């Protein structure tokens, strides 16, 4: 066994006891096991949690842990859900963390909410397409998530279908994961300058990353919204104009800078035969008007997408249609 014996009892820093289960998949998310509260019974497939574990010196886990401790406390999320009158919030809940010894070496572990399949698998099973309803419903919930993490001094910088996981018991609830390279843009309310972060480089995923990230500057709120824009196009059409040139970041940036200058040209490239949904253009055009340090007007962005739902004879009923 690499880290935890199936059935082992671990106690976190607040003295809460958990039992370890089987590893969850083999994905490039690190070492993850199913977990539950300590009891006589074994941890089965009905496990509500997971234990993510990495060595103490691992920088990304610590950064990820700090974000979870700061912005993902269960009560902190519920207070936001009640005040903003949301059905749920797609920020995974943090249940505790601790240190674990294995063969004289120290490891830090974190207990989190458990999820089922990622969006990418569902997307690939649907022949690399998502309906206008699915895309607009996903996007409204990601705007809820982004407003929350932005209001908590963080930017994600890597929004994509493989970082969007679905609730293990509820298929209409999507969660944004992976904060290993999340960035604290305005610590103690002081916005970061328009320059690189000296400690780490937040490149993201080449196809979806923002122009700011391509320019080698620290990610900001506008960049998270821009990444979401490229996701929406990729989900509706299965393509992006720069998809055959990923090994060249100069090309990807060049293409993005040109397309930001003329959004009608992007709509023309991505949508065949002048069939482009108006709310995508109105959204790209609103994000375009944002300054590096500017607070986005989220409700206005959600209203642009709500107009898109009315155009297809629908309402925000929270149905993902997966
Ligand atoms: N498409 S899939 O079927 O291969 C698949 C992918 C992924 C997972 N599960 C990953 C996680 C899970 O269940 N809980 C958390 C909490 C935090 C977190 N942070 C990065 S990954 C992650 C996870 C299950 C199935
Ligand atoms: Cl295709």
């Amino acid at each position: 066994a690499e880290q935890f014996a199936v059935g082992e009892i671990i106690t976190d820093m607040a003295a809460a006891a958990w039992k370890v289960g089987l590893p969850i998949g083999q994905g490039g998310f690190g070492c993850i096991y199913l977990a539950d509260m300590n009891s006589s019974e074994s941890v089965g497939s009905d496990a509500p949690c997971v234990v993510k574990v990495e060595p103490s010196d691992n920088g990304p886990l610590f950064t990820e842990l700090k974000f979870y401790q700061r912005a993902a406390k269960p009560e902190q999320i519920q207070k936001w859900i009640r005040t903003r009158k949301l059905k749920y919030l797609g920020v995974p809940k943090y249940w505790g963390s601790g240190l674990h010894d294995k063969n004289g070496k120290s490891y830090r572990f974190m207990i989190m909410d458990r999820f089922g399949s990622d969006l990418q698998k569902i997307y690939e099973a649907n022949a690399k397409r998502f309906s206008r309803k699915t895309v607009l419903q996903l996007s409204l919930r990601i705007l809820d998530i982004l407003e929350y993490i932005h209001e908590h001094e963080y930017v994600h910088g890597d929004i994509k279908a493989s970082n969007l996981l679905l609730n293990y018991k509820n298929p209409d609830q999507v969660y944004l994961v992976d904060y290993g390279l999340a960035y604290r843009y305005c610590p103690e309310g002081v916005h970061k300058a328009y320059a690189a972060d000296p400690k780490r480089c937040h490149d993201g995923t080449i196809e979806f990353t923002s122009i700011d990230a391509h320019n080698g500057v620290a990610p900001s709120r506008r960049g998270d919204l821009e990444i979401l824009g490229y996701c929406m196009i990729q989900w509706l059409t299965g393509h992006l104009p720069w998809e055959d040139n990923l090994k060249d970041p100069k090309y990807v940036r060049d293409s993005k800078i040109r397309y930001r200058e003329n959004i009608a040209s992007l709509m023309d490239k991505c949508f065949p035969a002048a069939n482009a949904p108006g709310e995508i253009a109105k959204y790209m055009e609103t994000v375009k008007l944002l300054d590096y340090t500017e607070k986005p007007l989220y409700e206005n962005l959600r209203d642009i997408l709500l107009q898109g739902l009315k155009a297809i004879g629908s309402k925000d009923d929270g149905k993902l249609d997966l």
